[PDB]
């Protein structure tokens, strides 16, 4: 079976769905893979690193698309590229069919197998393939958050950690998921004051054993959240609803009532965002104002570390593409529940039901096509 890696196709996508160290257990193990010309350039991965491991180097997407068993992409398959999409193919990717019905007809209308990386979930209920994803956005929260507060990017001109004998950036982070944790993390590394609101109180104690109180918690009645926000400087919402669209949190009347030159990161705009005012912005543009506030709703953050994130996602993906490589997608979903959870397409059938709620379309059960 060949594995494919294409160049990664949507704006400003520079990660890529392959390393050469799993392109050296791939080629280890007996299979071919197949990588465009500078797919793994923008993560700092040179054409000459991925041959070294034993990838065979192709000049165009259409051949990567066109020989590959099994591809592997970051993000989902774009119009330019519904073209490409085979009966006889598995792709492997981040999808988010719910936000693309015509994604989704694409796939389906291909016979494509297509198996999504954030629903492959474990018995536990984590998410393996969409958490690195939710730590670099953490992290990066923290940081852009940092800057913005910056009086020369719009900000309050307030310092996150201060200095000696002078107050500290107030910073709030809305959930200790993954994503929130990690946020508040870097935050209270930078030296800000952290507080960290969430309803689960097992997810307290978690942070208040481990950074000794240092990291403060409060329980996120509403009443709580308007008075932790109306007092940050830096407010990090990090409430990642799994499958549903992310509840407005905070809202432009909120808003209205925040400190001038208040920063808002939202890094649940890959959901539709946790604030009301939340619109997806991009790289070049990242914020704009909502009464004299400034708010940051950059989707797909992780892309602009892909050094990072690159190496991030595919550590996490790595055994299910070994497993989906050695055995097809039919035998390795059998054995592995969690990678079964991803299922998404195979052959015009919608295996998602959430997905198929979403967009008003025939459900098949994923149990009809693997037994
Ligand atoms: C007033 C209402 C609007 C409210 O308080 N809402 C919430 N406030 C804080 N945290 C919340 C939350 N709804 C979920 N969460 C947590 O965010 C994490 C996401 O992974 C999860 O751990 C989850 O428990």
């Amino acid at each position: 079976m060949r594995v494919g890696i294409p160049t990664e196709t949507k704006n400003n996508e520079f990660r890529v769905a392959i390393t050469p160290a799993g392109v050296a257990e791939l080629t280890r193990r007996g299979h071919e893979v197949l990588i465009q010309a500078g797919a793994g350039e923008g993560s700092a991965i040179t054409d000459a690193d991925f041959k070294a491991a034993g990838a065979q180097l192709v000049g165009t997407a259409d051949q990567v698309w066109a020989d590959a068993d099994l591809l592997l992409k970051v993000k989902e398959p774009i119009a330019a590229e519904y073209g490409r999409l085979r009966h006889g193919q598995i792709l492997f990717t981040f999808l988010h069919l719910a936000a693309s019905r015509a994604c989704t007809d694409a796939l389906l209308d291909s016979g494509t197998t297509s198996i999504a990386y954030e629903t492959v979930q474990t018995a536990d209920g984590a998410l393996p393939l969409l958490a690195p994803m939710s730590e670099v956005a953490g992290r990066l929260a923290a940081q852009v958050g940092a800057y913005h507060l910056m009086r020369t990017q719009g900000g309050r001109g307030v310092l996150m950690g201060g200095v000696p004998g002078v107050e500290p950036a107030d910073v709030v982070v809305i959930g200790a998921g993954t994503a929130g944790y990690n946020a508040a993390r870097i935050a209270n590394g930078m030296g800000a004051t952290v507080t960290v609101l969430d309803i689960n109180i097992d997810k307290l104690r978690q942070l208040d054993a481990e950074f000794c109180g240092r990291i403060h918690t409060r329980y996120s009645s509403a009443y709580e959240l308007e008075g932790a926000v109306k007092r940050a400087d830096l407010v990090i919402g990090a409430v990642l609803v799994p499958g549903a669209k992310a509840p407005k949190l905070v809202s432009n009347s909120l808003v209205a009532h925040m400190k001038p030159g208040a920063v808002l990161v939202d890094i649940a705009i890959d959901q539709g965002g946790c604030f009301e005012g939340s619109r997806p912005t991009t790289y070049d543009h990242p914020t704009f104002a909502v009464h004299d506030t400034l708010f940051y709703c950059v989707a797909n953050m992780p892309a602009s570390v892909p050094k990072t994130s690159t190496y991030a996602l595919t550590n996490a993906t790595m055994p299910y593409v070994l497993e989906l490589a050695d055995h097809g997608w039919r035998a390795a979903c059998r054995s592995n529940p969690a990678l079964a959870k991803g299922l998404s397409t195979h052959e015009g059938a919608l295996l998602s039901e959430r997905v198929a709620t979403d967009l008003g379309v025939p459900f098949t059960e994923p149990a009809s096509v693997l037994a």
